[PDB]
């Protein structure tokens, strides 16, 4: 069975694409960017921008009966590589406990001009 | 069990890799680009080549027990991130009503200088 | 069950990440770099730096019950595509039997200014 998943608290996702999907267990998660739920852009430092990025991932876990906890493998696309001290400073505060996979790498451009995007697969809870 | 999915109706793999491979219900496809089953380079617009492209991901997994509808994640990657608008024209036409999660990233280049390369994960039928 | 894998064979994860993490018979290898497991950049060709990488992913995975063998999809990142060639030299030597699924995309940047990064999924023995 494959099971899209929807949260209000997050960015909307356009009408081609799922927030996340859902199959035997595992649940990929679409590539978070820095906007709000009601889908403006952050603006500010990659600190902050990283915190958007965050919760957007996480409220869209809840939703998918996961959460962070049980993300498996987080892949990391930044703008600038320049900024990866600071996003790393965010992203060790949230994956204080649980240690997933990573990879990060540093991308040409993003969607809609943003700074970082990160795509997390995780498993049920 | 792990699975190697060969089909002559897209693109051949190089003497190192799949064009596809099955492990526990899942199809992992190799990252196609816009080149015909001759192995040959499609020339003309973003959209004839996405057209391709997404010709070539259908039949490595008609050939993997699987189709579009069964694909739970996908990864684009684009040499050009203005060619964007255009490329999702065409994944909506695709995507109509199967909505998996997506991640989109712009890259410095791509394998044999081509304008996008798109990988998929889908489980078996 | 999340289960975290460390080899002393492999360069250390920094505290927010690990290695590789097992999920469900499946290993998420992180994206591994030309470091030797003393944490020094290896300096050199393409070809020495890609050798090293492949040392790092075997050790990890054979610290994960798992093996170049059983990987199911590998996804290279070069911080210059002119490279290619090179590396795909080295990639066929290892691949030499078993053939997962690739795909391979020139970056803008990676982390600590190095040439490639390469991750893999693989399955438990």
């Amino acid at each position: 069975t494959l099971t899209p998943v929807s949260t209000k608290l997050a960015p909307p996702a356009a009408a081609s694409y799922s927030q996340a999907m859902k199959a035997n267990n595992f649940v990929y998660v679409s590539g978070q960017i820095p906007y709000t739920p009601d889908n403006k852009p952050v603006q500010g430092s990659i600190s902050e921008k990283a915190e958007q990025v965050f919760q957007n991932v996480k409220n869209i876990l809840a939703e998918s009966n996961s959460s962070l906890d049980n993300i498996v493998k987080v892949n990391v696309f930044l703008a600038d590589m320049k900024n990866f001290a600071e996003f790393n400073s965010v992203y060790a505060k949230h994956f204080h406990t649980h240690k997933p996979a990573r990879s990060c790498v540093g991308v040409a451009s993003l969607p809609l001009n943003v700074d970082l995007e990160m795509e997390v697969i995780a498993v049920e809870k």
